[PDB]
């Protein structure tokens, strides 16, 4: 899987070290990057930059699978529960494993509360044979109170050391620091193979919208979101991890980011408020599920019924 | 912390004094600042703008902390009491130290009275080992009667010189003067390290709403509030100070500013009137605390029971 | 104070006379005015609009005063008596000098009678070293009977020429004529420096309600009250004059204007009727004084005991 099986095909050891310096840590990463981007590194000319693909084509089929064989391949996709059974019923088992899930709401609809339950409920063996692993959290506003996890660790009856130890945390201060933080996401996913299960960005555009205030330069923000919306989709397919992002709204309402975020998101969940601690969850833009509604109440312990 | 430790890591003295000219005085202040805001200072170009960042990369980890190590880091967050124990119980210890707290009410619900007690009660050693320091006050309507402090200095039994000397005052006349006044906030926070504890803006939108009309030019204000709502969040994290702002209402009521202020605020407290001098305080949009209520009295001495 | 002191700091005579053409006649008047309101005068563009502000920056500190130094600065605030000692005791010395005071009542509670005493009692040297000066009156219904002053001039034992000569009068016919009348208020305040002490608008909303209907176009008024409620607060701070407005009521009662007037008013006095010629005065929304009551009488001579 890693860049070590290419040595027994023709590729020398002087190119392997330079290949891992750019970011490529997997064999699927060589087939996910174009030749133009591979020729932007000093030490590998076109002649030698095309020879690595020849050895990368004899490892995996560049062919056409039958759709019956593809359903056998799509049984490694897991599903992470939310904490409430009516809401998992809405998403069709929970949060998908090779996709990007978005949630947007007004201001108190429970977007940080949904992300705090997933830091606990994804370390627990649930349905479909899902074993449970560690969790990366990237927070952009400030809202990662770790004492809130010790409320949700009690209703699942797990100890507080093993639930505060499998969560890794890093705050991005700006959108460039949000960009450079995904290098350490891949470097942590690769050296610990298969014991990371999801990745949370607390908000993708708390830092994007603020930097580019001007209307005139707005277009570039759409070639810089498009960097990390496909960077994020490629990370979820090499390492088979879920991706959960949350979004804010603007003013009679619609989320921020427009059509690029709405296209690149596989599943969007709208969140609005009911009486007291009840909230409503509708489905926008899902490939399988229809537009239905549910009801989750924010309790001491996060999402419930 | 401050910028002399870059000098031993490859940066000459020739470019430090221009980084102190825009406003950056902290190692974290370069991590808060983009590579975009670092190019429009005249005299720093592209192959030399980068080497400050990678020499800032050796002072700090750009890594991923475990959440158990983050709880060890979040013991520098203090809590400032309000003046009444039932109301501190509602907020969970008082006013948080790395966040933005908002309070809105109708017209006599006690928003200026709550801000006048915090100019006295934050100079007093309270719970959690909070030592007590000085206070910045930015007032936008007119309501900073300093003789009201000499009513609240008596119920805590402190002398009147030491309670009128640790409060700094400046009135913003317009929203641009509100913007340029935060430069002197950082320049005062930096030369007196650690002996400033909070920052009060008496109202954020007494001046924002007036200059503009209605939907004629709605956009210019939501990218100009978004400047000083993240300017204010960044100041609270470099220097570890609390931020307390108050808000007005409009007409069956909801505050002014909409979703940008409602998103950027970590904690909102609604205030409404009871019989006589009793008021009610509900919680809107908190990351830890649930929606409860409490009663406080506006006595001679500010907030009481 | 006035605009000749900018001439010695780099500004030619060519651009002073156009700043005196929009209405700005004071060094503080440039600090009250944005860089936005300074561009729509034709003949002043972007690289030259800025240098007035930074040359206004050397006349004053843009800094932070200690609150002990601010109490030394707030001894130029005077207090004008009402005519009765029990009612001055309620307001804490009388009518404040850098604020907006509102009085509302049912229909015969004595709002015009209170305004007729202040045209006499403010020309008399009272408490706190208040010397006494001239008075601007803006009337909106019709009720400025000048023979009523010659009843109140007798109980203070002053002659009738010197009490009918220091009162200037102008009736606004509509709310736009109410708006354009504040230009002559500033032009009269500036050429006679320090010998004007208050400003009375007989009712702010006798004219702001006739022009607009119901809910169909409610907004065009809020954005237009908010013009002259901050226009009026800015006039009171450049020239240090009191502002007294009166308000009407509607139907179990509350005044007209809602939350914008209730926020922008520093002190509100409710007025209701007792037996015969006794009235009651309660305090709504004061920054210093508590909610108390004080009966006053409407005699031949206005307000008494
Ligand atoms: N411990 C708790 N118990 C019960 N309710 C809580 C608790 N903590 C927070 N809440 C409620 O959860 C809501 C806040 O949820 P939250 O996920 O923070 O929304 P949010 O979308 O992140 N707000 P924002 O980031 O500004 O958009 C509020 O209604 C709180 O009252
Ligand atoms: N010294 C005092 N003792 C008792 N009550 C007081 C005192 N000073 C003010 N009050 C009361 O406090 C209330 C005013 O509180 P305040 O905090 O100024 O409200 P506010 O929201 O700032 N008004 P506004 O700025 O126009 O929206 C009124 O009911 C006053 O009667
Ligand atoms: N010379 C006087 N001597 C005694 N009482 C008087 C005299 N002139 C007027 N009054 C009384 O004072 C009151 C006048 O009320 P006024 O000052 O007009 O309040 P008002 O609220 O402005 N009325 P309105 O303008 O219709 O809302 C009435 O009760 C009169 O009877
Ligand atoms: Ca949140
Ligand atoms: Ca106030
Ligand atoms: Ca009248």
């Amino acid at each position: 899987q890693d860049i070590d099986l290419l040595q027994k095909h023709g590729i020398n050891v002087a190119d392997i070290k330079k290949l891992k310096s750019v970011g490529i840590c997997t064999i699927k990463g060589i087939q996910m990057t174009t030749r133009r981007a591979l020729c932007n590194v000093k030490g590998l000319s076109e002649a030698k930059v095309d020879k690595i693909k020849e050895a990368a084509n004899k490892l995996i089929e560049p062919g056409f699978l039958t759709a019956f064989e593809y359903s056998e391949k799509r049984k490694m996709v897991f599903h992470i529960t939310t904490g409430s059974q009516e809401f998992d019923k809405l998403l069709g088992g929970g949060i998908e494993s090779m996709a990007i899930t978005e949630a947007f709401g007004e201001f108190r609809t429970g977007k940080t509360q949904l992300s705090h339950t997933l830091c606990v409920t994804a370390q627990l063996p649930g349905a479909g044979g899902y074993p449970g692993g560690k969790i990366i959290f990237i927070d952009t506003e400030n809202t990662f109170r770790p004492d809130r996890l010790r409320d949700i660790a009690d209703r699942f009856n797990v100890d507080h050391d093993a639930v505060l130890d499998n969560v890794l945390y890093a705050r991005a201060y700006t959108s460039e620091h949000q960009m450079e933080l995904l290098d350490y996401v891949a470097a942590k996913f690769h050296e610990e193979a298969g014991i990371f299960k999801l990745l949370i960005i607390d908000s993708i555009m708390a830092l994007f919208r603020v930097d580019f205030s001007g209307r005139g330069e707005l277009a570039e923000r759409q070639m810089k979101l498009a960097q990390m919306l496909s960077r994020l989709q490629k990370i979820s397919e090499e390492y088979n991890v879920a991706v959960f992002v949350t979004n804010q709204m603007t003013a009679p309402k619609k989320p921020i980011g427009g059509h690029i975020l709405a296209h690149a998101s596989t599943t969007r969940i709208s969140l609005r408020k009911g009486r007291g601690e009840l909230r409503i969850a509708k489905i926008y833009d899902s490939p399988e599920m229809p537009e239905n509604e549910a009801t989750f109440a924010i309790t001491a312990g996060g999402i419930g019924d």
